[PDB]
């Protein structure tokens, strides 16, 4: 009716602001979205911002989230915290949900928990991944 | 039809968090969102109407709390669009109405010099009466 | 019909999309980075953001345009080139300007290598040299 038409034309317009919001601290890949803080943080005051803005901190499942996710680190020159950790069980790493990774991208000698307090994750600007101290200040990028 | 609305309320839902972050605060159906620089009220003020909005006006302990949070954030006291310019001692609202809610700090508003018409908010969320010819951080309510 | 409540939400986010650095003119959207590329990764990053670079075609799109360069207090780059055509200033589809608000004296393609356009706080345009660096704005 009069309402198949004010639909087409609110997702037309959803669909341009959609690509606006994005720009230029955005990514979307598939039905999940990157977007930067800009600045970096420790982990813990970088894991309260991203749960408190209603999402979580960036977790790369595949080649592809983790290449939209790179370019965000690329595009800021700072490595940015993944949400994954082995601070339970140490050397084994997993999310939020407590689960084993079903993907990773670690650097040549990652993860080696070096002096034995490297708990958390990093992503460089070549992609590649380095467990290190939860301590350090890195790239807050939270997925929603 | 109304299944492809519910996907677009999914795909929106998610937008607006994308949107809030990391500069926004919603409370209740109001919208706080922080330019991240600092301005001298009027040019403040022109930015937020200009944008479709208006200057922060907390009216809740709730929205002062959220709004509280962006000041927090950049650690940078901001602008609250309420002032006595026309009645001192008298501070209103853009629609010229009284406040319905204050959280003034100790021995605020004092009009200190004579001179203090506007209002700023702190880190602590307490308000203090301040001169509009200040800078302080820009925040714009939608 | 539940759906005036969402153009109503929509109509909200909208504008505090655009805040600060957004600008709605008509049924197209300016947004600027905030930072200065060269023309070839400033190109990139509008196409790769599902838009182009800035391509003002009207007084009122430039005067738009205008404002969030004045804010940046950073000249723009436009997406009009005349790579192809020397003196022949064209968009992304080829077809030759349909607006202009050159500075006085301008395209002068200065030096013989000035193929690009940027546009100043005052809104004037000036051809330049593709390799400057200038702020970025996206059109959508
Ligand atoms: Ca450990
Ligand atoms: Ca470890
Ligand atoms: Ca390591
Ligand atoms: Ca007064
Ligand atoms: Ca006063
Ligand atoms: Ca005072
Ligand atoms: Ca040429
Ligand atoms: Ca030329
Ligand atoms: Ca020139």
């Amino acid at each position: 009716e009069a309402l198949q038409g004010q639909v087409q034309h609110l997702q037309a317009a959803f669909s341009q602001y959609k690509k606006v919001e994005l720009f230029p601290n955005g990514q979307s890949v598939g039905e999940k979205i990157f977007k930067t803080a800009g600045f970096v943080k420790p982990f813990t005051e970088a894991q309260l911002l991203c749960t408190q803005a209603g999402g979580q901190l960036a977790s790369p499942r595949s080649a592809a989230e983790n290449a939209a996710l790179q370019q965000l680190v690329v595009a800021k020159n700072e490595a940015a915290f993944l949400s994954m950790t082995d601070s339970k069980t140490e050397g084994k790493f997993t999310y939020p949900t407590g689960e084993s990774l079903v993907y990773s991208n670690w650097a040549p000698g990652e993860p080696n928990d070096a002096g034995g307090s490297e708990d958390c994750v990093e992503i460089f600007t070549n992609g590649k991944w380095n467990d290190v101290a939860c301590g350090e200040k890195r790239l807050v990028v939270c997925e929603f």
